[PDB]
């Protein structure tokens, strides 16, 4: 069944199109970032975060001049300003600290946080060692859909003999489709 | 450079530990769900969403009895109730509609939404055809960190001759580590 130690930590925060992660030593080493830089790695931007000029690989240092060194502290600052439409971001990028403005026409809202996915007891760690697995992962069967939908293969349909072919050439139609004739 | 058509749609919403996706025909077929079920597939739960009883594979049908058939409409309802501490969820699971209660001690907050990742022009679609790529993806180089950090290999360090071995046996130390001697 589903085991969750007292203390499963946050792994990501989602805020206005940005995905923010703790900036570990492992990431600092992987990304050739100063080893004493403190902040949150932005590994993805889209939507209002993309519009602000925020980029994947930026390190988020402060929101409204309040330092954010942990996802908890990021969430706290977003909660403070959640009903505002605009917030300042200080971002470390290739050596310079930039200020960027983040805005949404209704309200910025609370950053929504998540833990690392639930794992099976016999799951293979896809990353370097980071400590005891239950520090970061629930252990169980249910935390996400399996078989992963991403690997479920759908049958091509039946087709009527002489149907126009909507995809590129793939071979004789009957290799893949029941022919309704 | 970075091309974004007028109309890049939402792909996911993050709310209190749940990840919600539009429930497409493709997913309905993959998951053997009724083809006329309307709602949002929950593909991941953790944190307060896990505590409510919400499970990966659940379909979110309503929040506070307001139907949510699209991520926009989900976000709208969460915005309505963002300062509340509790909200009702109606969930389709294996044929039954359940009501679940979602709570956070401070406030539930706005669901934070994202688009599908930015792609290169020559990227290979990892999914079935779903229409023109620019309906769902920005096209460019920057939307996320590449080389993907997940595939960057870190060198094992130098080690002092006779250091205790913290990992299992992997072979002669010098195969992998500079020996400080
Ligand atoms: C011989 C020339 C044909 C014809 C006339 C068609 N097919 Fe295929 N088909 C395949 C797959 C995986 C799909 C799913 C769509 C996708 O993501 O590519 C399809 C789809 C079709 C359709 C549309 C189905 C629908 O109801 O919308 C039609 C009309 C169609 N095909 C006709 C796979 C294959 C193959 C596997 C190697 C082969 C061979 C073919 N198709 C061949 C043809
Ligand atoms: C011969 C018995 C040895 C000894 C004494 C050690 N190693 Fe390794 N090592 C390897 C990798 C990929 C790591 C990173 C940690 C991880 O995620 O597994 C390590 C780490 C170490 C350390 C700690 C490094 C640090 O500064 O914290 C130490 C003390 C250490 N090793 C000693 C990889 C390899 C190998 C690749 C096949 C081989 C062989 C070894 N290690 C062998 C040994
Ligand atoms: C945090 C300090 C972690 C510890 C300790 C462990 N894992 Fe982990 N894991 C972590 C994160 C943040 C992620 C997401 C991807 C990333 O590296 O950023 C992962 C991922 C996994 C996965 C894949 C899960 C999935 O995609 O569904 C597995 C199977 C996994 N981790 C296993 C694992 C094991 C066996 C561990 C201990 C021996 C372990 N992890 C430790 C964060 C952390
Ligand atoms: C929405 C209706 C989509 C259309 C049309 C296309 N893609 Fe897509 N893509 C979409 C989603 C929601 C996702 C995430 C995973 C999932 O299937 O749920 C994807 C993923 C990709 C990826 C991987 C991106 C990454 O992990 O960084 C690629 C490379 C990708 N899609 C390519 C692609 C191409 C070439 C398309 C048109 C011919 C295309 N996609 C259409 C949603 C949508």
């Amino acid at each position: 069944g589903g085991f969750v130690a007292p203390n499963v930590q946050f792994s990501e925060a989602h805020w206005q199109g940005m995905e923010a992660l703790p900036l570990s030593i492992e990431l600092k080493r992987k990304l050739k970032l100063p080893l004493d830089l403190e902040g949150l790695l932005i590994d993805e931007t889209s939507l209002n975060a993309a519009v602000s000029g925020l980029l994947a690989g930026d390190v988020l240092v402060a929101i409204n001049g309040r330092k954010v060194k942990t996802l908890k502290k990021m969430q706290k600052e977003t909660r403070r300003v959640q009903m505002d439409r605009r917030a300042s971001l200080t971002v470390y990028r290739k050596g310079r600290l930039l200020t960027l403005t983040l805005s949404e026409e209704k309200n910025l809202g609370l950053a929504q946080v998540e833990t690392a996915p639930m794992i099976l007891p016999g799951d293979i760690m896809p990353h370097p060692y980071r400590g005891p697995c239950t520090q970061c992962h629930a252990i169980g069967t249910t935390g996400h859909i399996t078989p992963d939908p991403d690997g479920i293969v759908l049958p091509p349909g039946p087709i009527r003999a002489g149907a126009k072919m909507p995809h590129r050439d793939r071979g004789p139609c009957a290799a893949c489709h029941a022919i309704i004739q």
